[PDB]
């Protein structure tokens, strides 16, 4: 299965600004504790924040092609998931780059980076939030 998948959300200016700060506070202060100590608490905290609004979902729509997200929904926030263990139960749906995705309760989307990536057709900053999918310690 594909190890990089994208999905976009259109989010408000106010909310995006707050989502970037939350992401950055986790990358600096919660994901080190997951990545160095293997803290079971870190993991839980990560699942609880659900930065990308993914938790519990069983057929959330994704694509291998970030451009498809840009051209179809022109999302200002794009969620990039790195799944080298295939813990997302990825299934092709179709459009040949469309995959359907399930995030188990013992798989966290660990945020690792937030990155500016041009502008939407409306002239919003577009941001990409990158995650690595990890199993519970």
């Amino acid at each position: 299965p594909p190890t990089r998948l994208f999905r976009g959300l259109n989010l408000s200016e106010e909310f995006t600004k707050g989502l970037i700060d939350q992401a950055n506070a986790m990358i600096a202060n919660t994901t080190e504790r997951l990545f160095t100590d293997h803290s079971p608490e870190a993991f839980k905290q990560i699942k609880l924040n659900d930065l990308s609004k993914m938790s519990g979902r069983t057929n959330a729509s994704t694509t291998t092609e970030i451009k498809l997200v840009k051209e179809t929904w022109d999302s200002n926030v794009i969620f990039e998931m790195l799944d080298p263990d295939g813990l997302l139960h990825s299934k092709q749906v179709g459009t040949a780059s469309a995959f359907s995705v399930y995030l188990p309760e013992d798989v966290a989307l660990v945020p690792v980076k937030v990155t500016l990536d041009g502008k939407t057709q409306k002239g919003e900053n577009r941001y990409v939030f990158t995650f690595v999918a990890v199993k519970s310690p």
